């Protein structure tokens, strides 16, 4: 796939690491500082892909294939995007992304169920229900794009400076939660299945960052139950139609499930209604 170095490649010399915002079995993420990243004489941190001291070549070949995949997405104010990369000789293999501050959704959420009161420093139902329509518009990006997420769940959205939330990937946690049943049982992924995801997704927003399903088993009949109608009740924070919503993305037919597009219409008219 073409990689258009006069549009991406950024200077290893105008980039400067710092700490690590993360690692992984494969790849690794580190905060870093970029002179003029976007054109104007400004050092901006971002946030770099690089891949770890004695990678392989299917490393090597992973961390330069989502380069490309970034690339094709395309940009959207919703989603981490890719800024610049580094690959020419004379160095590491780094694909730079834009850096989110406050961290994922799920753990920054958890953090202020303190600082929150439905209506009016604080979080509000405002603050929920646009992270929530945020997420929305960059789902109906990527499905644009003709992307399935996969894994979209709370962790999986960082929040930096505005309220701007971004999804990525585009304590721990058990992933089968966020997965709908055809895809847990007939094991495809849609992006139907995608919007089912969403609706867990809201839930979590609306719990102020707790684990779906609370403390139930994710047995084989977990699986039979959530197969016949089995449905996560309502979270201490949520909208009775915010609620209504997460039942909707939770429709037994994907078919039936509404797509993000719809979804982002509908949230928009919450928000608004919001006032």
């Amino acid at each position: 796939l073409p990689y258009d170095a006069s549009k991406w490649e950024f200077p290893r010399d105008r980039l400067k690491l710092g700490k690590p915002l993360g690692r992984g079995a494969f790849g690794q993420v580190i905060e870093a500082d970029a002179f003029g990243i976007d054109k104007t004489a400004t050092c901006r941190t971002v946030a770099v892909k690089m891949l770890k001291e004695g990678a392989t070549h299917s490393e090597h070949r992973a961390l330069m294939s989502e380069l490309k995949i970034l690339i094709h997405i395309g940009h959207h104010l919703n989603v981490v995007n890719l800024l610049g990369a580094c690959t020419k000789p004379g160095g590491p293999l780094m694909v730079i992304v834009e850096f989110c501050k406050f961290g994922n959704l799920s753990t920054y959420l958890r953090s202020k169920r303190n600082e929150f009161v439905p209506y009016k420093d604080f979080l509000t139902l405002e603050h929920l229900i646009c992270y929530s329509f945020q997420v929305a518009k960059g789902m109906e990006f990527l499905a644009s794009r003709k992307c399935i997420h996969r894994d979209l769940a709370a962790r999986n959205i960082l929040l930096s400076e505005k309220n701007v939330v971004k999804i990525c990937d585009f304590d721990a946690r058990l992933p089968l939660k966020w997965m709908a049943p055809e895809t847990i049982f007939d094991r495809v992924y849609t992006i139907q299945s995608d919007v089912w995801s969403f609706g867990v997704l809201l839930w979590e927003i609306f719990s102020l960052g707790a684990s779906p399903y609370p403390g139930v088993k994710i047995d084989e009949e977990f699986c039979r139950r959530l197969k016949e109608g089995t449905r996560m009740r309502a979270p201490d924070y949520t909208t009775p139609e915010m609620y209504q919503t997460m039942l909707d993305c939770w429709h037994g037919e994907p078919s039936q499930r509404p797509t993000f597009s719809e979804l982002v219409e509908h949230l928009g008219n919450l928000l608004q209604a919001n006032a």
